[PDB]
């Protein structure tokens, strides 16, 4: 279940952080507009800069760690707001989380793993309701 995929997630970290962040920007391309310094780069030579590798797990860690807080995948209303709050996400809208979480329930759907997909979804649209209810556009 969610907690299991936590687990897992934590696990093996920096590989999921970055397959999740690659499937997210490959699906919806007009997000690598926010990371300047990804653009024009691929997969490959992605993950040798420091900084993708580094970007990556400290978002997943975040993440997860929210995950980790949420009860029945609702999220602690003071993490959706630091989400809100926080210097780089100055510019962002919930429909930008809305595509990670979309991206992020695919991957786990097709991976071959007993992923809680329907759990992330829930999980993804209780955190963009709270993100709203906390401020975000
Ligand atoms: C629950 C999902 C998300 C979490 C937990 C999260 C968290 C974070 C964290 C922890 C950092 C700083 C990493 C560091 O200190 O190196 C960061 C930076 C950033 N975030 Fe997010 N974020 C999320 C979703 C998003 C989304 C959906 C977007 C845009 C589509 C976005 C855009 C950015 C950008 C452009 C930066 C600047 C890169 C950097 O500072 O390293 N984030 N975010
Ligand atoms: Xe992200
Ligand atoms: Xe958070």
């Amino acid at each position: 279940g969610f907690k299991q995929d936590i687990a897992t997630i934590r696990g093996d970290l920096r590989t999921y952080a970055q397959d999740i962040f690659l499937a997210f920007l490959n699906k919806y391309p007009d997000e690598r507009r926010y990371f300047k310094n990804y653009v024009g780069k691929s997969d490959q030579e992605l993950k040798s800069m420091a900084k993708f590798g580094d970007h990556t797990e400290k978002v997943f860690n975040l993440m997860m760690e929210v995950a980790d807080r949420a009860t029945d995948c609702v999220p602690l209303a003071s993490d959706a707001n630091t989400l809100v709050q926080m210097k780089q996400h100055s510019s962002l809208t919930t429909g930008n989380f809305e595509k990670l979480f979309v991206a992020l329930v695919e991957y786990m759907r097709a991976s071959g793993q007993s992923f809680d997909s329907q759990s992330w979804d829930r999980f993804g649209k209780n955190l963009v309701s709270a993100l709203s209810s906390a401020g975000m556009k």
